[PDB]
């Protein structure tokens, strides 16, 4: 179906957007680090990508860029802090459909995905 990769590093956010979005109807995928997501863009080629800028290792920044890299296309909606502004700008020069601050609302975030990818 339509495709949905979740990189978050805080297990139970991560679990629990998977089971909403897996209830919708997606295809979902999971990673904790920016290397294992590289690989899942690459393979899979998911509709959407669920970002924490907070992942271990890499930097977030660096693993939009490389996802971009991948496929031109890449549709990923980054989650961060409300006080990162200047990165919040970066993301939306790279290419983010949007960001969602954390913690958020999971209605807000299940209203957003149904919004941008339409199942």
């Amino acid at each position: 179906n339509e495709k949905i990769l979740i990189v978050d590093d805080q297990y139970g956010i991560r679990i629990l957007l998977n089971e909403v979005f897996n209830k919708e109807g997606y295809q979902t995928f999971q990673a904790a680090n920016g290397l294992q997501a590289l690989d899942i863009v690459t393979k899979e080629r998911p509709d959407l990508v669920l970002l924490d800028m907070k992942i271990p290792g890499m930097d977030g920044i660096e693993i939009l860029k490389r996802m971009k890299v991948i496929d031109e296309n890449i549709r990923v909606i980054i989650m961060t802090a409300y006080g990162e502004l200047d990165m919040i700008q970066e993301s939306k020069e790279l290419g983010a459909l949007t960001h969602f601050a954390k913690p958020f609302d999971i209605d807000e975030i299940r209203d957003a995905v149904k919004k941008y990818l339409p199942l």
